[PDB]
């Protein structure tokens, strides 16, 4: 439900074949908060149980809202925690497929990590979501260093935090059909294309 470790949990010898690390947004509980629980249900009901591992930026991410206004939008302790996440399940899991997701602040987060990842490990990350990427207008939609065709962005109409402002309007808040369908659609579609381990 709201805090998912199966990463750190995780054991070695019986690595799932795809690890999820997501990142929440500003204020949420646990360390998947709101969007995070859907996706990870229908992305067991692809795999099964066994076979993804969810994993949320939990430890040093505080998700603190003032946070937002830092340069990277997020903290650097709190990109220390998700590259450690990713360093993590290229140690413990080397033939695993990675996929990775944020909303909010745990969007930027995701695209400030992965943009600094070693690029062997953000090799691996088949696909990753966005759900009001508050560095959309700044980074005109993608990540730094990884390609468009692995990223998806879910930007509401109305959410002006994808249009250069961190002010929280009602569409910041209405990603739910979203993580329940075609987020995990594309997660899924990502890791069937170049396979699992």
């Amino acid at each position: 439900r709201t805090t998912r470790d199966d990463l750190i949990n995780g054991n070695s010898a019986s690595c799932a074949d795809v690890i999820f690390i997501y990142a929440r947004g500003s204020t949420e509980t646990g360390n998947l908060g709101t969007l995070g629980p859907s996706i990870a249900s229908n992305l067991e009901s692809a795999f099964g149980k066994d076979g993804v591992w969810i994993q949320g930026v939990g430890g040093a991410y505080r998700a603190t809202l003032g946070d937002n206004a830092l340069p990277r939008g997020t903290s650097c302790a709190a990109i220390r925690e998700m590259l450690g996440l990713f360093q993590q399940a290229n140690t413990k899991c080397p033939d695993a497929t990675l996929i990775a997701g944020g909303y909010s602040q745990g969007a930027a987060l995701a695209a400030a990590s992965i943009e600094d990842l070693d690029s062997a490990i953000r090799d691996k990350i088949a696909g990753t979501v966005l759900f009001g990427y508050t560095k959309n207008l700044q980074n005109r939609g993608r990540i730094p260093n990884y390609p468009a065709d692995r990223t998806k962005v879910f930007c509401n109409t109305g959410d002006l935090v994808c249009t250069g402002s961190l002010i929280v309007a009602a569409p910041h808040l209405a990603y739910g059909p979203d993580a329940r369908g075609p987020a995990p659609e594309f997660l899924i579609e990502k890791v069937r294309a170049v396979r699992g381990s």
